[PDB]
């Protein structure tokens, strides 16, 4: 059953909420973003009027084969009417295609839904300037204040730095980033584009990369393994057992290998500046985990919400425990009583 927090009041709408069944009510299903906890059930068979943006109805077409007559993708930035209510929807700064939704109530109320975000201070020059919202559903994966994190900027600056120099030294390197959904593309477009590469990967990552409106993709991938010096491997595989294992197959072109796993925040973010980021090293392989993030850290969340000052906040994530639940509950009044709505 769909719990309360994918309900939208007022509506027939519900949002990333796609395996619960047919949905009592629902005349129009919302997807914020192509990642698989919030897509979870839509396939070919899905037969309901689904909401997104054009990048993910690419998604839906190609990877899920949802049949086109039930794609509905809606321009950003533009108000739209959508079963007699206006909505519009933002960009989320989170992975390719992923969207915040206005919804704006037939009794006057106003509702923003986040879906999965990075909050930036370009949002406060949206179309979220121009009028109040009552009530927020917001993306609090890292609503505490030990979650620090640098920019997405000096993360890809450590990297591109790391592999120019690593290559430079040893030509015969092959550099392997690791992936296991759409999102963060830029680490692996950045080390290639240094080295002067196309990124080489399997038919399925190809597939999905050529859905995304990536200007130039063709000349920046490849399924050409051996082509390349820039590889990506599921994330599972990134480790000495799998790196060994894929450094065999490349027929002796390379005799070492440097990798990287993007992750969300690690503990190591609490003592070390990225700039002292170090890798695990073994023989001839090296891997470097890198605080890659397309979540709001706590100090970015922190900012959004006191500046669009909401009236009521409903939290999207971390909802299961109690203590979680208490926790950001102490968080939203601090912020409340420190800036004065
Ligand atoms: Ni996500």
């Amino acid at each position: 059953t769909c719990p309360f927090y994918k309900k939208i009041p007022g509506t027939g709408f519900t949002v990333d909420a796609f395996q619960y069944g047919v949905v009592e009510g629902c005349t129009a299903y919302f997807l914020t973003h192509f990642h698989s906890d919030h897509y979870a059930g839509l396939s070919k068979h899905f037969t309901f009027p689904v909401y997104c943006s054009e990048i993910t109805g690419n998604l839906l077409k190609n990877k899920l084969h949802v049949q086109e007559q039930y794609i509905h993708p809606l321009p950003l930035d533009t108000e739209c009417i959508v079963n007699g209510v206006k909505v519009v929807l933002l960009d989320a700064n989170h992975c390719p295609g992923a969207v915040m939704i206005l919804f704006y109530l037939p009794n006057g109320t106003v509702i923003l839904h986040t879906g999965d975000f990075r909050a930036d201070p370009s949002m406060e020059r949206s179309l979220l300037a121009d009028q109040k919202v009552h009530m927020l559903y917001l993306d609090t994966t890292y609503c505490s204040p030990e979650y620090t994190f640098p920019s997405q900027q000096e993360v890809i600056r450590f990297a591109i730095n790391t592999a120019f120099e690593a290559v430079t030294l040893n030509p015969h390197a092959l550099v392997v980033c690791g992936t296991y959904s759409i999102g963060k593309e830029k680490v692996f477009l950045a080390i290639a584009d240094v080295l002067g590469s196309k990124v080489g990967m399997s038919q399925e990552k190809y597939k999905t990369l050529q859905c995304l409106n990536i200007p130039e993709i063709n000349s920046l991938i490849t399924t050409d393994m051996c082509s390349s010096l820039v590889h990506l491997l599921p994330m599972m595989q990134i480790n000495f057992k799998g790196l060994q294992s894929h450094l065999k197959k490349c027929g002796g072109k390379y005799n070492q290998i440097l990798a990287f796993r993007p992750t969300g925040w690690t503990h190591s973010n609490k003592f070390t500046r990225i700039a002292d980021v170090i890798p695990q090293t073994k023989g001839n392989i090296s891997i470097y985990g890198i605080p890659y993030s397309e979540h709001s850290s706590y100090l970015e969340m922190k900012r959004f919400v006191q500046w669009l000052k909401p009236q009521k906040i409903i939290p999207t994530v971390n909802v299961g425990t109690w203590k979680s639940r208490s926790t950001m509950e102490k968080y939203f009044r601090e912020w409340k009583l420190e800036a004065g709505y």
